[PDB]
């Protein structure tokens, strides 16, 4: 049984999720996924969320006051605090294992420059708080890696190396092209081998940071 | 100027998304018959099912044209980077081929090879149910870098100096920018070699 609660200031952008929860894991209680709008807890009648940097600089920096108000209502001493930033640690499959026992993840989707360090720090003073990039690329906002992350984490809660390589399926002959004529030889030690050396080339040629 | 075309079986979960125009197109919309089926189990046994290429080809046959470059989320793809964003920023055409099941039947992307440019791409290492989410990612990471739209970055402050009991490091108010220049270097430098040892040419954790 899992609770993700995510704020945002595009709680629109994570439609897609709440949709693609299946009825029966919802009505079994084994997921609850919630949005919410940060600026419920702006303190101004501009609803003010950022303000300039200190030290100067570019974009703007998400204002602590506002992000302290919304974490201090939706967090506990148990959750998960997860914050999408590209200077985050990486987050990848083991990462995602990991987080899919968690009963409470909480993701916090910065905007602009970022979010004033202060919030992460107090609340890694409670709680357990993970600063994550889910890629080496920029991204406007969190809102993308947010759903990314949410997709990676359910999909491993029941019921909500080397590269793989090319599958194939029916029919046996298209656009001019067999599949490989092994697949159907009922030799199953020597698919296995042939599907081994696919990978390790598909790896060498796609990622050989992985070796 | 850019036009983006996603071609899916959930063409909802695009929803989220006059520089650029983008399109989203549901996949099921080129089968023929009655249960619209658009996968089938694999050749040489495993898990899962696989997308029948049938479709695929008739769908990509008439939004495609030699022009496109055809781009394929999969765990199993060249990586995709900021370099890979600046140099999509200036195609004219990006198509982005949504799989789901356990993958897409490889003639697919061999076909459409004979006619354009076609890039298998991962946005990261986990493992998603379907391209929907990577192409979000995708979308975002290249439009902000269209013409008219390292180290890790250290922390951001802003008001007030003092919140909670924790003031913004003194240096950032001191107004110099000398100071300032090197203290934010010494945060990114340390930044990354705890986080991301990699970018500097360590081994990883
Ligand atoms: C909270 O701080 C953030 C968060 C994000 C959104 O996340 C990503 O882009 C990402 C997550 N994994 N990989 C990339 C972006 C910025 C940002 C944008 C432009 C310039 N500088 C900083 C800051
Ligand atoms: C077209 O072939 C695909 C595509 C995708 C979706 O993309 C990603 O998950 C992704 C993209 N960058 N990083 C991860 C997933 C699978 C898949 C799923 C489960 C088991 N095995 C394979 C296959």
């Amino acid at each position: 049984s899992m609770k993700i609660d995510v704020v945002t200031i595009f709680p629109e952008y994570l439609q897609p999720v709440r949709q693609s929860l299946p009825g029966k894991a919802i009505d079994a209680g084994l997921v609850d996924v919630a949005v919410h709008d940060l600026r419920r807890w702006t303190h101004d009648v501009h609803k003010s969320v950022d303000d300039s940097p200190y030290g100067g600089g570019p974009g703007m920096v998400m204002k602590p006051t506002v992000w302290g108000d919304a974490l201090d209502e939706i967090c506990t001493s148990e959750t998960l605090l997860v914050v999408p930033t590209p200077a985050g640690y990486p987050f990848t499959q083991e990462t995602a294992w990991q987080w899919s026992t968690e009963d409470h993840l909480v993701i916090a989707c910065g905007r602009y420059e970022g979010i004033d360090q202060r919030v992460a720090d107090d609340a890694a003073t409670r709680m357990r708080v993970r600063e994550v990039s889910i890629g080496d690329y920029v991204l406007n906002g969190g809102e993308a890696a947010a759903l990314v992350i949410i997709e990676a984490v359910l999909r491993l809660v029941p019921g909500v190396s080397l590269l793989e390589g090319p599958s194939y399926t029916r029919p046996p002959s298209w656009r001019g092209m067999d599949v490989p004529p092994v697949l159907l030889s009922g030799d199953h030690a020597k698919i296995a081998a042939w599907r081994a050396e696919q990978s390790r080339q598909r790896t060498i040629e796609r990622r050989p940071d992985l070796l």
